[PDB]
Order: structure tokens, then C-alpha cells, then sequence
């Protein structure tokens, strides 16, 4: 089967995480409140009541973490540096307790010969940004984020030579603004009723725009003051569902395409090209913002790597829908499409616990094909992969080790992607399994185990060993 042979030579494996999702030590060292702290304590906004105050308590345990990673033979570990920790208050005084902690995390990891790729924002932002000018939905966001990634630059980038600045800033766009569904929960409240405030038609392209520009600054702060000395590079990690066409037909094919352009190409088209999908221009029209020509010079080329974070392929059909008033306009009536894991009365896949994640092991080696052609190969990483099982207190903890489907996931995903390598001509770099240890997911809490370690909430966090485990520990072999 696979080996790190089937790899080019050098190939990265790694394991990732989020500091929300793991940390805890949410209150310790001076660390301030984020919208994720305001919103996981907010009624009705977390599907089992929970929070991650406390989480897996990594800010606390990352030795024994790391000693975990290194049972594998993991080569890299994906990690997140919380902002409010070193920014309490987003801009202002550093706080040097912050310094202190990701120092010791970063060193700890190189001492067991295992490379860091840091995240600069995965979600955490100050709630401080957030009441004073409401966060990414001001201009302001793209100075204070640059001036933020150039003090972790200058505090760690000696060690880190991968920077990721922004994690799934689709996502965070999409389900902050237009669904409401994740921090700051904002979104047309005739929509969803749930919200408190926001618009799903014009907000969710104001934050893009403001992720695009953040990442831009941050980029160019590197590369005219750190890179040459460093010799590190920058990406970011988009989200990126494979779409196929619900029918092999030219409007299918085309809508399918189109999706693809309002999920990847929305923020790509722009670091790649200079300026949005045509697409995405013809339908979003005056609500789509524009690059001034300034802008757009120093957008274009930003990227040194592409990070993919990719789970599952969906099909998508066209979609005809032409009155929404002004009232109802979203971003997914935008697309002029509709994506599904169904086609025919047939799902695409079996599924994992979550509800949107179908396993299809093609739609990795079709999406390194599509961004190899649309963005003339670039370096990718594959900073997210994987899948989860759900939290079944009617099991016993060895019953809930027994993670087969979960081995069969990364076999097959990673099968295609050694395909798209060796076959295709992509030019891959690595690869993170999401996720080192089970962890808060989000709005599910802890209903969802993405680890290839299992936790035993029950008995102070105690990390076991999934099957996974054992099967990674012999994939990296040496
Ligand atoms: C990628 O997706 C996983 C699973 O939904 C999530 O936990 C991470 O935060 C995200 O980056």
C-alpha cells in the first residue's frame, strides 16, 4: 500500500490544529476575549450547550501532544497562534506572556524534529476589534491584522518558514455573515430569524474583500522586511468542496464550474489574476467591491503556496431564480447554482458523523487537477484533510478506538492525492490530517471526534489512541 514512498522526496506529513479548538486556558497569561469566547457563551449559538473554556487543554499539555505526534513520525504540526493572546485588545500592548507560550510551543516542537506551520488567524478574533468597528466589516481590520502577523514575523519567524495567514476565510464569510451560523453570527434577520444584525447580501462580500486585502499587507510586510533573512513563505488555506455536474449536460457542467469559482476562485481569482472571477462580477454586481489598481498590485502574486483544506465533493446543479428584492439577497441565490451530495435518489458517498461531509476520495485528485490548470501550478499543501466520528457515550472507549472508516478515509484520499503527484504532474508539498487530537468543533462543541487520538472528556482529557494511529505510525515509516 502507501508509503512516504509513494511521496516525492521531501513530502511533508503533519497533523493540524486551531488554539480555540484546543487551548483552553481561555481566561490565563492575559489572553483577551474573542468573538469565539462571546459566541460560544451566547444561548442557542453551540448545538450541545458547550464551550471551550477548558477544551482539550493543550495550552497546558502541547509536550505530551507533541510526544504523540512524534509516536507517528509525524514531519510538521499545524497550529494556530490565538491573536488575543498577543494582541489582548487586537492593537496596542503586546502582551509578552503570549510571546512566552507559542516560544516555548515552537521550540518544543523543533526539539522533537517536528517543523511548525503557524496560522496567524484561525477565527480568534479580539471581541475589542469586534465593538470597535465591528471587526472584518471595517477597513481598519486590514492594518491592525498586518500589524499583528508582523510582530509574530518578527517574534518567531527565525523558527517558523510556513506562515498560514488566514484559515477558510470563505468559511468565515459565508457562515459569520450570511448564515449567521458561526462568529459573530451576523446575518439578514428575515433570513434567519436567530440573528441580531447584519445583511447575507452585502456583508459576506465586504469581509472577503477585507480577508484579501489583510492578507495582502501581512504579505507585503514579509516580503520587504522579513523574508530575505527568514527565507520562510506565506499562504493561506482555503476551503474547497469538489463540485461535480448533477448532469453531464453543458448547464450542469457550467453551473458546477461556476460554483467552483464563487467558493475557490472568489478569494484565488485575485491573488492569482488581479481582480474577482468575471462571474462572480456579472451576478454580485455593485455588491462585489473593486480593487483599485494599487490594490490589486499588491494582491496579485501574494501567495507562495496554496493551502487546501478539502473533505468532500458535492454536485451541483443549475439553478434559475431571478426575485429575491434586495430583502432576501444571499450569497448561495448569487451562485446561481445548488450543490448537493444527491443525485438521482443517491447519495455521493458514504458519510461521515457530520451531516455536510460525504466521503469521495476523486474529488481530491479533481481539485489538484483544477487548481494545477486554473492557477498555472502553484505550490499546494494540503493544510486540512480528514473525518469525524460521532460522540457516543453508549460505547465503550475501546469500541470508540476502533476507527476503520476513519483509516479507510486517509487511505483513499491520500491514494488520489499520490495519484495527482506521480500521474497528473500536481505540485503538492505535504499534507495535514485534521485532526491530531478530538477537539471543539465549532458549533457542533463536542459532538464531532476528528482525532486520530480519541478524548476522554470524562476522565481529565485523557489522550488514547485511535486504530488511525498505529496505521499513520506505519504510512511514515522510516
Ligand atoms: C477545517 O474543518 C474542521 C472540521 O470542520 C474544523 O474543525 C477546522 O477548524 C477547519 O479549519
Amino acid at each position: 500500500g502507501l508509503t512516504r514512498g509513494s511521496f516525492p522526496e521531501g513530502f511533508v506529513f503533519g497533523t493540524a490544529s486551531a488554539a480555540y479548538q484546543y487551548e483552553g486556558a481561555v481566561k490565563e497569561d492575559g489572553r483577551g476575549q474573542t468573538i469565539w469566547d462571546t459566541f460560544a457563551h451566547t444561548f442557542g449559538k453551540i448545538t450541545d450547550f458547550s464551550n471551550a473554556d477548558v477544551a482539550v487543554d493543550q495550552y497546558h499539555r502541547f509536550e505530551e501532544d507533541i510526544q504523540l505526534m512524534a509516536d507517528m513520525g509525524m514531519d510538521a504540526y499545524r497550529f494556530s497562534i490565538a491573536w488575543s493572546r498577543i494582541y489582548p485588545n487586537g492593537v496596542g500592548q503586546v502582551n509578552q506572556a503570549g510571546i512566552d507560550h507559542y516560544n516555548k510551543l515552537i521550540d518544543a516542537l523543533l526539539a522533537k524534529g517536528i517543523q511548525p506551520y503557524v496560522t496567524l488567524y484561525h477565527w480568534d478574533l479580539p471581541q475589542a476589534l469586534e465593538d470597535k468597528y465591528k471587526g472584518w466589516l471595517d477597513r481598519q481590520i486590514v492594518d491592525d491584522f498586518a500589524a499583528y502577523a508582523e510582530t509574530c514575523f518578527r517574534e518567531f519567524g527565525d523558527r517558523v518558514k510556513h506562515w498560514i495567514t488566514l484559515n477558510q476565510p470563505h468559511t468565515v464569510a459565508i457562515q459569520g455573515y450570511d448564515a449567521g451560523l458561526q462568529a459573530p453570527g451576523r446575518c439578514s434577520v428575515l433570513l434567519h430569524l436567530y440573528c441580531k444584525a447584519g445583511n447575507s447580501g452585502t456583508e459576506p462580500y465586504v469581509v472577503a474583500h477585507h480577508f484579501i486585502l489583510a492578507h495582502a499587507a501581512a504579505a507585503s510586510i514579509y516580503r520587504t522586511k522579513y523574508k530575505a533573512t527568514q527565507n520562510g513563505q506565506l499562504g493561506i488555506a482555503f476551503d474547497v468542496m469538489w463540485f461535480e455536474p448533477m448532469s453531464n449536460t453543458t448547464i450542469d457542467i457550467e453551473a458546477a464550474k461556476r460554483a467552483q469559482e464563487f467558493q475557490l476562485g472568489w478569494f484565488a481569482d485575485p491573488f492569482f489574476f488581479g481582480d474577482y472571477p468575471a462571474t462572480m462580477r456579472a451576478r454580485v454586481g455593485e455588491r462585489l467591491p473593486r480593487f483599485t489598481a494599487d490594490e490589486a498590485a499588491v494582491v496579485k502574486g501574494a501567495l507562495d503556496f496554496v493551502g487546501i483544506n478539502h473533505y468532500t465533493t458535492y454536485y451541483t446543479r443549475h439553478n434559475n431564480t431571478n426575485i429575491i428584492g434586495t430583502l432576501l439577497n444571499n450569497t448561495l441565490a448569487d451562485t446561481g447554482t445548488v450543490s448537493l451530495p444527491f443525485k438521482n435518489g443517491k447519495p455521493i458517498g458514504d458519510r461521515a458523523n457530520s451531516i455536510w461531509l460525504y466521503i469521495v476520495p476523486r474529488g481530491m485528485r479533481s481539485l489538484m487537477n483544477y487548481v494545477k490548470e486554473r492557477y498555472n501550478s502553484p505550490p499546494v499543501y494540503i493544510t486540512e484533510n480528514g473525518m469525524d466520528d460521532s460522540n457516543n457515550p453508549f460505547i465503550s472507549i475501546k469500541d470508540a478506538l476502533k476507527d476503520s472508516k476513519r483509516i479507510k478515509y486517509h487511505n483513499d484520499y491520500l491514494t488520489n492525492l499520490a495519484a495527482s503527484i506521480k500521474e497528473d504532474g500536481c505540485d503538492v508539498r505535504g499534507y495535514f490530517a485534521w485532526s491530531l487530537l478530538d477537539n471543539w468543533e465549532w458549533a457542533a462543541g463536542y459532538s464531532s471526534r476528528f482525532g486520530l487520538y480519541f478524548v476522554d472528556y470524562k476522565d481529565n482529557l485523557k489522550r488514547y489512541p485511535k486504530n488511525s494511529v498505529q496505521w499513520f505510525k506505519a504510512l511514515l515509516k522510516t
